């Protein structure tokens, strides 16, 4: 099945997934020259007081942090967005090295990491339902670079022990996700998809322009998860990143001037 290997890493995914070869494939190079100021765009609004996190799940490709959908209780709305999007997990991917790790890239610099928090258009009702529209999700993308640690994560890194291995949960109860937002909503927008199969153009994108910093020691931790698991030959989880996709016909819109 797909992976991040050599022989079922992102250049095999066309072969079961064909729309990884399509016209709003995700994630993509920000060249921050050409990204657009966009006037029309309107305030970002990021509501996470509510918010209720239940479960950590290393999923044999990530870790998902996962909420409590069942109400609107931690919304994204506004900025590019029409309506509602409901917080339904959040996760992350990286490198081996702090050289390596993000999907999207930004004037071809590549991150030690990125955040996806996900979202789902609450018009359709379920998650499973959302993907197959076109506006069915919002990603709000965060990159991590490595200097100074980020309080709001350690609780995150101090779990990952208990979820070494493919189909590992714990209890993740009262984790507030403001704690890992950078001081500036400023963001990137543009149509895309997810990065994982089944690779559906379901997603607008909001990237921050914005890195958090992360310490070496905290993505240390990331890198000692497994794909494998329990009792199986130790892969490390490392590099589960996805590269750029051709633009296409889109164009990068910019909330900042
Ligand atoms: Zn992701």
């Amino acid at each position: 099945h797909w992976g991040y290997g050599k022989h079922n890493g992102p250049e095999h995914w066309h072969k079961d997934f064909p729309i990884a070869k399509g016209e709003r494939q995700s994630p993509v190079d920000i060249d921050t020259h050409t990204a657009k100021y966009d006037p029309s765009l309107k305030p970002l609004s990021v509501s996470y007081d509510q918010a209720t996190s239940l479960r950590i799940l290393n999923n044999g490709h990530a870790f998902n942090v996962e909420f409590d959908d069942s109400q609107d209780k931690a919304v994204l709305k506004g900025g590019p967005l029409d309506g509602t999007y409901r917080l339904i997990q959040f996760h992350f991917h990286w490198g081996s090295l702090d050289g390596q790790g993000s999907e999207h890239t930004v004037d071809k610099k590549k991150y030690a990491a990125e955040l996806h928090l996900v979202h789902w258009n609450t018009k359709y009702g379920d998650f499973g339902k959302a993907v197959q529209q076109p506006d069915g999700l919002a990603v709000l993308g965060i990159f991590l670079k490595v200097g100074s640690a980020k309080p709001g994560l350690q609780k995150v890194v101090d779990v990952l022990d208990s979820i070494k291995t493919k189909g590992k949960s714990a209890d993740f109860t009262n984790f507030d996700p403001r704690g890992l937002l950078p001081e500036s909503l400023d963001y990137w927008t543009y149509p895309g998809s997810l990065t994982t199969p089944p690779l559906l153009e379901c997603i607008t994108w909001i990237v921050l322009k914005e890195p958090i910093s992360v310490s070496s020691e905290q993505v240390l931790k990331f890198r000692k998860l497994n794909f494998n698991g329990e009792g199986e030959p130790e892969e490390l989880m490392v590099d589960n990143w996805r590269p750029a996709q051709p633009l296409k016909n889109r164009q990068i819109k910019a909330s900042f001037k």
